[PDB]
């Protein structure tokens, strides 16, 4: 089996991507964040603390013929953002881009924090991390590629996140129309459950290549890009005027500018972030000050490829007994 849905911007930002999702019997169509940095398939429900629902749609279970209870489970998880959330647990089917999983694990939020609620655009999370991660007790339970990836044609999912535009999550096969060149494969560790690599160096703008090893995740669900902080220091250095800025959390860089590329390794081969997707608008509405998409790491304890990465790719999470990444240009 395959399956193909469309990912598209939930802003002008590109701050996160949603894509459709079917859950039970008559489908209930959410839109959820696909996230290959956690793995936990939860959404907002008809048992969401009320208050804590502002515009989201719900998954309601007693309106599903085929949801069941999973007795006793319970879930809550936190994000590297500070978000948070927690519930029960049921299972029924769902269903990706054409691509059915029966029995599929859905956490149902009994809580959610403020951010998520504040975020109207997002009725949960599709995580796509390893199965190890998963939270939920007493009983841990798999992803949703985990479950499908026996039926699968190959056991791969691929990322095709767009700029500024809709793109693609396919499961079970490789669209070779999608991208330019040849796709360059490197080693994953799943030893903290991530899709976890190692770069092989960058490049500022039209500057050498400096080789160098950046251990850091493939995360879908983080919309920037976190690196050490000499290369972060390095890429801003060549912005005039752009600075670190302690009250705002990060680099801030005249909005007027014109942004340098960033180049990443991936073993022999180089993806090329244009300038423009490290632009992250104003840092208040009206500001002349940006907010840059390249930050530090330093403090959060691992460099993560979020959105402003992996979009300058198609990027292969390759679930072979021994999981690999791809990546391409495109």
């Amino acid at each position: 089996s395959t399956g193909s849905a469309t990912t598209t911007p939930i802003d002008s930002l590109d701050d996160a991507y949603i894509t459709p999702v079917q859950i039970g019997t008559p489908a209930q169509t959410l839109n959820l964040d696909f996230d290959t940095g956690s793995s936990d398939l939860w959404v907002f429900s008809s048992e969401t603390t009320a208050s804590e629902v502002d515009g989201q749609t719900i998954y309601t279970p007693s309106k599903s013929t085929t949801a069941k209870l999973l007795s006793g489970a319970t879930w809550s998880i936190s994000y590297g953002d500070g978000s948070s959330s927690s519930g029960d647990v049921y299972t029924d089917t769902v269903s990706v881009g054409g691509l059915t999983v029966t029995g599929q694990a859905v956490e149902s939020a009994k809580k959610v924090s403020s951010s998520f609620t504040e975020d109207s655009t997002i009725d949960g999370l599709l995580g796509l991390a390893f199965s190890t991660l998963n939270t939920v007790s007493p009983t841990q339970q798999k992803t949703f590629f985990d479950n499908a990836k026996a039926s699968l044609d190959s056991p791969v999912f691929t990322a095709d996140l767009g700029y500024h535009a809709p793109g693609t999550y396919n499961f079970g096969f490789i669209d070779t129309t999608a991208y330019t060149g040849s796709i360059t494969y490197t080693a994953v560790s799943t030893k903290q459950g991530f899709w976890e690599w190692t770069s092989t160096g960058y490049a500022v703008g039209s500057g050498t290549f400096k080789s160098t090893s950046i251990d850091g995740i493939a995360d879908t669900g983080t919309t920037l890009l976190y690196l050490p902080a000499t290369v972060v220091s390095a890429y801003w250095a060549q912005v005039s005027g752009a600075k670190s800025s302690s009250s705002v959390g990060g680099y801030v860089f005249p909005c007027s500018a014109t942004l340098p590329s960033f180049t990443f390794g991936v073993g022999s081969a180089r993806i090329v972030i244009p300038g423009d997707y490290i632009d992250f608008g104003p840092i208040s509405t009206g500001s002349s000050s940006c907010f840059g998409g390249i930050q530090s790491s330093a403090g959060i304890g691992i460099n993560i490829f979020g959105d402003v990465a992996l979009k300058a790719a198609f990027v292969v999470f390759n679930g072979a007994t021994t999981p690999t990444l791809g990546f391409a240009s495109k």
